[PDB]
Parts: C-alpha cells; sequence; structure tokens
C-alpha cells in the first residue's frame, strides 16, 4: 500500500490513519486534509496554507518513514552514529550516510536506523550531539 | 509539489492533471478517483477494483516519472542498452541496471539514460525479443 502520508496543519501532526482524515489531492496540484465530524467533511489545513506540509510514507524496514530525523547508528561500535535528516528527493528516501554520503534509508548496510522524531515537531533536534 | 500520481483504471490510464480528477485517500487506506462534471463529483476507480492501481510520481532529471518501462542506454557505446520496469519499492524507485550494480535509483543511474517508452499496463510484453547490432 502506498497510501501513508502525515500532514502538518502548523499545530499538530496528521497521520493518514487517524480517524476520520482523508486526504484530496487535486487536478491543479493541491491537496487538502479533511475530516469528517458528523456526516459534514471539514477542512483541516489546506495546501494554499505556506505553513502546512504534506509527507508521504515508505514503507521499509516493515515500518513507514516520511520526513523523519533519524539516529542512524552503526551496527559495529560507536563507530557511527549521527542524526540526519529524511529526504525525498530524486524518487528516494535518502539519508546523510557519512557515518557514501547519500543512501536509500532503507539500503543503509552495516546500521540501524531509529526515527526519533521530524525537522517539523524538533525542529532543535539536528543539532549537539555527545 | 508532491502530488504527482496516475490511475489505471482497467482499461484507460488517468493523470493527476487532467480535468476535474481528483484522487481521495481515505483512512482506511483505500482511494478513490473522482471526477467533477458538472459540479458533481463524480467516482471513476476504487482500490477495490483489483485491476486498477494506483502509481505515484517522483521528479527525477527534471520529468516526472511513475511505475513505468523505460530503454536504459549507455551513455557510452551502446554496449549495454536494456528495457527495465520501474518499480517503486522500499522507498525508492529503483530500476534494474544489471545490464557493477543490479538494481539502482532512476534519478541515481550514472553512467546511462534512461527513456521511458511506456508502462506496465499499456504495453504489457514490451519487455522481450530486443534488437542488436
Amino acid at each position: 500500500m502506498n497510501t501513508a502520508y502525515r500532514v502538518w496543519d502548523g499545530e499538530q501532526m496528521h497521520y493518514w490513519d487517524d480517524e476520520g482524515l482523508s486526504l484530496i489531492i487535486k487536478s491543479n496540484g493541491d491537496w487538502t486534509l479533511k475530516r469528517l465530524y458528523t456526516d459534514v467533511l471539514v477542512p483541516v489545513v489546506d495546501s494554499t496554507n505556506r505553513n502546512a506540509a504534506l509527507m508521504w510514507g515508505a514503507k521499509v524496514r516493515g515500518k513507514f518513514i516520511y520526513d523523519r530525523s533519524i539516529v542512524k547508528i552503526t551496527s559495529d561500535d560507536k563507530e557511527s552514529s549521527d542524526v540526519c535528516e529524511v529526504k525525498f528527493s530524486d524518487g528516494v528516501f535518502q539519508v546523510d550516510v557519512s557515518k557514501y554520503d547519500v543512501t536509500a534509508v532503507g539500503w543503509v548496510e552495516y546500521a540501524t536506523i531509529e526515527v526519533i522524531g521530524d525537522v517539523y515537531q524538533n525542529p532543535e533536534l539536528l543539532e549537539g550531539v555527545k
């Protein structure tokens, strides 16, 4: 299933499976997240809102990643670890693996990847390790 | 705009930009291709019809690529060509490069060129008999 997605209305994160939500992509490329209250579909957020965001999910490692921040710790020891933002570009969910430089998140060979957040809800996480 | 998609409804292919088409993703993960006639939303296909299929697109090398067939031809000598199907699996639009890599990201093909010539739905049996010389 290639339906997993999540929208950020600006205040909170929205996951595709949330009850009532339904995503609607329009002929002009616009998108609109809709919720079902009673028998009425209600506009939660919408693409014309430049603060909002739509992130797709990739099934990989039996899980779904989207546009998160993750901790890539080498399977070896502590030989490598990092916090790199998962990006979707060039037709592939990639991550900085300078611990190549970029590679599919589902192709991380000698490492274990763990989602710890997302650029929206953890804007600060991309810094100061120890 | 993370939005490009196309749906095969069993008989014909539908692209996101076609007038009045609206793709609807439901909470249970189902999808439905709708189409606005006058100002009435009219269904075209569902995820229920197991014949139909939802294919996403990715922008790579300026062009948008969905889940079609392409002919990878070496940027070098024609001592490397192949008609290969683009599958979207594991978070990457991979394509067979077997003819030091078996498969790779279509946007990461290094030494050759890619040219879409059709898709698995409207051009089945397009992956054989291949001339050479």
